[PDB]
């Protein structure tokens, strides 16, 4: 298969194939993520928590981005390589392109960071030359009518910007469809209900690695299966059939 | 022959003269290109697929350029030396003249950078300062993850306003790449400035090509506006010899490189 | 349980309680091996390959280990955490002790490097000191180069000998653990009599005092022909916990290594 | 094929298979010598030469030969991959090591280092710690010329380079050692050649050096100018007579 | 009990529970002030007197406040962890942003900074990317060569309620009153919709703050006014906490005797 | 007073005047101690556990060492201040040297650091150049992953032998059989400084958070408790180190 | 006695009690200059002459200040003390602010950069942000290149209009205090007149607020015209920087000898 | 007068004129201690104390020294300019070396650092590599052991700190290199005191010369000449 690019992802939405992305931090997961067919894989914030033990994502720096970015890039996978800008690296255009730089640098073929119609500046900018942006909405980690209201105008403020992807975590599923509707662009959600242009969820909470109560938004995929390829394969299969999420796994 | 002047090169656009333009990475090639009468040698951030084997040009850095371009400028060719501002070092204009001015330290003569009419400040900024500036539209290679260029009217109507605000802006020359023969004609007669095609047709004031590339370097299908000029030549030298020679006779490109 | 020491190891060997290691390069795995009774994390050079796609561990750095060090401590295992000192990192035995200070300082509790024999002055040095020492002799993966491979060691007798010699002089250097990689069943038997040290086999067969594996081999990460010496417990378990269940159990069993993965 | 390993030019020594080896730079060029199946790629201080225009290679740093190591090894050749540790950067053994480290982590498989017999400790310091040694050496004369090639064999050296020999010396060291011999301006018994890839592919002005032909007249391609090469030196008809120191 | 939040602050100020705060620099005391209920542990710059023995706070750097506050980090307290941005490091909005995310990337969950209105702009700047703010109004002790009680005069009440207004308008969560006669911080909090932390600023505040030391009896002779030293005839250094913690919140702690 | 030197160390193990001890990491604490009469405060790395909240004293660096150092020595105590020299900075007596230096520049007036007689020609260097040496024999924490007798015994005074004769001025004896303490401070010409080595030793150590009952270790006392203060708790710690009184056999092996 | 503050310097202006002010770099003589009663204790880039021995001053580093503030300030004088930002070190506001913050740390309370009605938005910056502020006009030694030298400033009808002006000026901007350098009697006086700050003389006469020398001309550690040697005769150095402390406070220092 | 030299001291030995040595840190003072013939200017590590405000001297660095040898050298006194290597920067001879590098770089003309026999490779190790190199000793029987150590190392000037005026009269007469005291009595071919010290900006070893005399210029002159007559130090300054 040929590999998965920014206008693909715009294809697939118009297609109505639905987009699976996981988190993979490195060149293994890379490996095996693509076997199973994994559209994109994101280099996130999340491995604070999930490989650093942190007990929030604010202690992840750029240059830790950067380090599983080369990994999971030295794979070679046809999927998408997106990379988050942490927290405290894009507080101005020009510190947010000089972030973005350093992980494309590394391999990543677009950014992702946390926020809303306050960074429409930050978008511009980076799209201007040449950083593919994918922006992110609702709960942002770093960090009701009328909320709803305000999720809508921060998501069509970046895609006007330039954004040509956006995640949206922990929203109600009507108000996920609402503004997967109202883009142009694909929406990803995590907790954010079925209604959104494709799906994302932290690879080691897919493949059931923590101890106790699951969080609320998560399948574990690995439970039952015979082996971690095919847990990949069955998260995959379930978003692009549309079984995933269930109404179990809303906001 | 005298060195190879910015304003040289304008001459030779008044005059018909076509410009042989190569890229060159090292000073054995230097001198090479050089006894070959080669115009222009370009310091290019293609050195990041030829030279480093990586599988974009993204990795490679200022640094990167700054040394190739020593390189180059140690066997003191008469060619001018233009080298290219790598993909993150020129997103404001402070950046773009920090980054021109360690290259042209190195010894560069001119600088050359991708993108459109947004450049425009940039670009005057640079050649206020005393920079001499090139500028890259058409396929920008370091935009690969962002996107033939121009192949619809309103692409062909974009690129030639890029074209005119950086060349008003002060840029004294262009590189137009992967572009529609007449639509890289139109661009020529437009503009004042000379005009430096690859993959961009005939209709230009000069040529460049990947050196690597022109001495066939390369396995399998060559690239469609690649002329492997050392198949059937007794040097590396008469190679680059037949190239210089072909683009000023106008043979090369052919329509069979040209889209 | 109580926190897997050094001498927590010796006493499982006198008592023959098979000790079982794995490799652990983030606070998750830490986490779930330390559910699944694992005895000791190692922050291996492994990573080099499995983490971060390179064809040898030669790329992988000083700071490299202690990243993944702090990984692992963080989830403070049980579990006894041993880093490798990586290749060039122990030229002399005050580079050693600058490169496991290093690791200890971002949580190791052991360190274990590569050699032979010429390494006694330096496991004396690191040992008075108060840094505990692993050794590892046969396959010695930072010599790929030298070897031409991953070629299995101590296939002659002189070979074998050699191998026999460089396990009783790191140990009487001072070094309470030792790693035996690729070496022939027979041969690595005799070794673990003749040491009175715990031995973790790789590829050694099961005549050691235990047993280590890369975490992703045992994972069944991998796609086409696996090494012989590694076995994949994920097939036919329920989960990636009850996989390294499996593992532990299997060690202590005497099941694995089975003849099938050893030479 | 598989792999050229440090083994492998032991066994074709043994086989009287003659070992081709080149300088290479960068990662297009690792390609096609490797399609050429050349054996052996060096990079080689003489970049400072024929990459950087200096008068001598004495400019050239470790940095400089990382950094071409690390392009030569990123198109991963089947090639045996040798890298110069530059004059300056093996005074002491300790400083050999460190400076060998840097090269292999950047994808060297074996370093290569001028100097006769007082290299023993520190060829022996490398070898212990399994950094593989290729030496470079090159009628009093020729007695120390076989003491220094003798000394760094015992050390633990599994390649050397002879430089700007007679050739009948030359085969007297190649009779008298284990490992293979690779000469330039050495004369045709040796277990192998180097040449730069430049000179042997007529990237010169004027008159070739003494030591080196031109592969790259009359032929159609760069490949077949390598390939040409590589079946000369194996033929045993490079280097011929006017090749001769 | 659950993690205290911004938030939860918040809440309290609406149900009437008096707010405790009291400094904290090391892993130790992180656990015995979060043992005794202590609602937030400030990482202050008062680190300057009272661990360093300099004579101001003055030369408190950056790097000194991200020490200790990586210290009361590690022992995960439930309380929530406030930094201050030490004087020097907060001149433009993007140099008070650095300083912040390093503060936060060591563990500290708001950050807080000296002055009035003027600090608006910075204030708004560091809210919108999520670094959570305390204000500090009133005796600034940074400004202390600049001064050689702060809103003793009519005109002066007026500005401490406008730099009060400005900051909380910017986006500030939270705002210290220090050395502020005690009708005028009540004023000041009546006014304002976020929770007020006195010290030296009288009981009609949303809560309290000392500088530890202070409360534990530390230092001999003549101790300042708004101070009350909780820990002598106390049966341990926990049950001084407890009792400063329980006496903020009955209303007992500070008197009319430690208010100006 | 006059301030505490090494020799007034040394004159009142003859006088038979125990020494107190405590560890002390700010000049809060140190000017109190003063008030108190401690003789000798330790910037030690037990600040690795009670200010830093790791698990091992491990991760203290040499510059964490001179942070605390600096802050006590502002304050200007009477007490001879002792600093560690933090577990990987001394492992040749040429940085040894280096640490102590850096130390000793931010206000520490003697160092001490961890281990037996192969010490012995790192102490020797370190006082022919003039650096002040306080030995640790016994447990000595750093090895706490080394670690996990009548030869015991046997040992632990011949490194206490070396270090002394090397040129140690101090020694301090942790976790230490009573019996054998009080034969290593016999046969000793230097003070002994004891922390779970019993009565029998030329004075006492404690890390202050642990006598101040803010955390209990066998050799340990709370003496804040049944005291009306801070300061009496410190008090009440000299006073019983010097009336021979703590530790008690409860609090010794 | 007490610490003398910025406000007690204003006082004293409005109490008519002249303010003396001395050079000092280093521990010895703070600690004498205090035993003195000096007001004021400079650790001025003056230092690149009498202690450098450089022929200007324009080789002195912003760390060179900071190495003898620190200095002075470890013998804790009550003396209030005034660092100078170096030329170069004050270009922008920002700049400026730095420069100052690394000052202060290291132990001064004021600091002092020389400049005409142009430094009004940096001397606004500064003050805003809790540095005070001493302004310095006239002959600023700094400009000795774009002077010609070391030339008396305000001798032209012109000269001393634009000294009026930035003397105005850098005051409405907020500076507390202002040194006055090299400006003939009757300029200074109306400088004085006009401005409610202290002014603060050196080669201006004695129409000042107060006088500064450098502490080695006044000891004779060298006559420049507005130098008096207050050592040649007195019994220790003690005495005679006593004697200088008296002179000023009773007007008889500077004489019209010493005076343009 | 000529430049004050390091063999013109063994020469004022060997003609009994005694050398008059004194602390100095800036140019200012340089330059006046010049104008009253003082013969060696010293930038030690009194510095601590007199100017830093320190306790003690443990916290002076070697880039301290440095700075104020600059500070004297740019004066360009006649004087022979010494530099004190501060406690932690002589610990091997490699590292005094660099030490001493730094410091004449700097303008330093020799360079002194305190220790006793231990001392002799250091001391050697410099020498021979052009540093002049004056020793700081500072009971009896090894005292003189030190003296002679340093000087059969190389040493070209001795300090003697501290020392019973019979035994520092003892050692001065066994070395051939000159002596300089400090609390060392008056039979030493020379003697130091702090800049600080003898002008009275405040020791048993020290003589205010500052207090009725009618300017620092002739404090300093005054000190010369009581050094040169002999009648400083007085038995009251004596160990
Ligand atoms: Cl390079």
């Amino acid at each position: 298969r040929p590999a998965v690019t920014v206008p693909k992802l715009q294809a697939m939405r118009e297609a109505g194939e639905k987009i699976a992305m996981l988190t993979c931090y490195d060149a293994s997961f890379a490996a095996l993520l693509d076997r199973a067919n994994v559209d994109v894989q994101l280099i996130g914030d999340s491995l604070g928590n999930v490989l650093q033990g942190q007990t929030t994502t604010l202690p992840v720096t750029l240059d830790d981005i950067a380090y599983h970015t080369a990994c999971v890039a030295r794979a070679q996978p046809r999927a998408l390589i997106v990379a988050d800008l942490p927290f405290g690296t894009y507080g101005t255009p020009a510190d947010a392109f000089a972030s973005a730089v350093k992980l494309m640098r590394a391999g990543a073929q677009m950014v992702k960071f946390e926020g809303g119609e306050w960074l429409a500046e930050t978008v511009r900018f980076l799209v201007e030359r040449a950083v593919p942006v994918c922006a992110h909405v609702g709960l942002t980690p770093q960090s009701t009518e009328a909320g709803a209201a305000q999720l809508l105008r921060d998501a069509r403020a970046v895609e006007e910007a330039g954004a040509q992807l956006i995640v949206l975590e922990a929203v109600p599923t009507l108000v996920a469809a609402e503004v997967t509707r109202e883009l142009s662009i694909p929406t990803i959600g995590i907790g954010a209900g079925a209604e959104c242009s494709g799906q994302v969820l932290v690879l080691h909470d897919m493949l059931g690695v923590f101890p106790g109560k699951r969080p609320r938004f998560v399948k574990d995929f690995m439970q039952g299966q015979p082996s971690i390829f095919a847990a990949v394969e069955a998260y995959v299969r379930a978003v692009k059939d549309g079984s995933f999420p269930g109404p179990e796994h809303s906001f």
